[PDB]
């Protein structure tokens, strides 16, 4: 039902943008207002956090959100943290994006619901463009 992307960067930003474009609403939260203010005109509802931090969350709602995405970038520390705290919010589903083969194998066994490495995956995403071009 609700969607929550926690990480402004090209990858997360542009999935709050496309939620957008296509109808729904999100909530859209990262840590540098520049961030979010760079998407307060795409998102239902954009705010100011730290992810890593429990009650931040909660003044979040996040509690309530079907789907939550972890888009952090650089930082492989707050993103864990970040999808370990939240998987003990109980929220159905997480999402993470992962960098490090390191970082998929605890997220992995941490409880996320879903992995993605945009490399990767928009890899063989093309390669499927391809067959299907002919
Ligand atoms: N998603 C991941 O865990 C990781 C990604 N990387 C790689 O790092 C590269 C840099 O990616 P970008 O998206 O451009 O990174 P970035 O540093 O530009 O952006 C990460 C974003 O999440 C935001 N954010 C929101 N809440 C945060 C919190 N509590 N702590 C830290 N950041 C918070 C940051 O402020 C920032 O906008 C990527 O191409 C990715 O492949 C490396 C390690 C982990």
């Amino acid at each position: 039902k609700q969607f929550a992307v926690i990480g402004l960067g090209r990858f997360g930003g542009s999935i709050v943008k496309e939620l957008h474009r296509m109808g729904h609403e999100v909530l859209a939260v990262d840590i540098n207002e520049e961030k979010v203010n760079a998407y307060a005109s795409y998102a239902t509802h954009a705010v100011i956090a730290n992810a890593t931090e429990e009650n931040e969350l909660l003044s979040l709602g996040i509690r309530n959100f079907e789907y939550v995405i972890v888009a952090i970038g650089a930082n492989i520390q707050a993103s864990t943290l970040t999808t370990l705290l939240l998987k003990e919010l109980d929220i159905p589903n997480i999402w993470v994006k992962a960098q490090n083969y390191y970082h998929h194998k605890v997220l992995e066994k941490i409880g996320a619901d879903r992995i993605i490495h945009p490399e990767k995956d928009m890899g063989v995403k093309i390669a499927q463009s391809l067959s299907d071009e002919n």
